């Protein structure tokens, strides 16, 4: 995340931390996720299509910093990696970019509710807040281009939500964004999403209640002028999730 502030998973506490194992014990952090249910976190296709072997992947959840220990944190397995069928990227954007991990701890055990460890709401079908609307997202992305590391504390930022009618228009990214998508930006351009994450929950305040309304999933650089941040629009995919769920 450019811009925006480091925070605590207890802020965020549906976010969920997915790296990839390797051989000696050592990870690498992959993308960003939230918890939607005791078992399953949902995420971006695009961070595993690569390598869709879901045994090469682990989850946390209540964790608050990228490669040391927060209290309460739990990790998990990825029982079944799905992604979805028709998932594809052209040369600006992937397309039904969202993935589901069903998650088992060492134990057997689903997540398990905490101060730190809690579900993000669903929207309902087609129900998203109008733009200009301000959301959240959080991530472990890169904060500054000149960076070779990733900040090692969780990071927020506030974007607004941008009409789909303006997401269109040629200077910004035209028919390259679907219904299917959506598009927040800072009306500044001074914070956005950015390398790594990917896979991490735009979230919306709806009446008190927080709900998952984006997925990070692509844009053109991070903060730059025209170029929002892209998003799956879960609103669009109840049916898919409620179906592989
Ligand atoms: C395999 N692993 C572990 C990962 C981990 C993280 C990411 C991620 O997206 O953050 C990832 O996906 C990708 N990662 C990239 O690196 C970067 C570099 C700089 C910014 C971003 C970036 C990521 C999310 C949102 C925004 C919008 N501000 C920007 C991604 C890419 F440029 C692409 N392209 C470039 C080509 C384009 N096209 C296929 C749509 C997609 C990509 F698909 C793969």
């Amino acid at each position: 995340i450019i811009g925006g502030e480091f925070t605590t998973i207890e802020n965020q506490p549906w976010f969920a931390a997915i790296y990839r194992r390797h051989r000696g014990g050592s990870v690498t952090y992959v993308c960003g996720g939230s918890l939607i249910s005791p078992c399953w976190v949902i995420s971006a296709t695009h961070c595993f299509i690569d390598y869709p072997k879901k045994e090469d992947y682990i989850v946390y959840l209540g964790r608050s910093r990228l490669n040391s220990n927060t209290q309460g944190e739990m990790k998990f397995e990825v029982e079944n990696l799905i992604l979805h069928k028709d998932y594809s990227a052209d040369t600006l954007a992937h397309h039904n970019d969202i993935a589901l991990l069903k998650i088992r701890s060492k134990e057997g055990r689903c997540a398990q509710p905490s101060r730190t460890i809690q579900t993000i709401c669903l929207p309902s079908m087609y129900n998203d807040p109008q733009f200009g609307t301000s959301c959240e997202i959080t991530g472990f992305g890169k904060e500054n281009s000149t960076d070779y590391l990733y900040p090692e504390q969780l990071k927020m930022t506030v974007v607004k939500l941008i009409s789909h009618r303006e997401c269109q228009q040629p200077h910004y990214y035209g028919s390259e964004v679907t219904t299917k998508m959506l598009c927040a930006a800072d009306p500044q351009w001074k914070t956005d999403s950015c390398q790594g994450d990917s896979g991490g929950p735009l979230v919306c305040s709806l009446q008190g209640r927080m709900t998952l309304t984006g997925i990070v999933s692509w844009g053109r650089g991070c903060a730059l002028k025209d170029k929002p941040g892209v998003y799956t629009r879960v609103s669009h995919f109840l049916p898919w999730i409620r179906s592989h769920t």
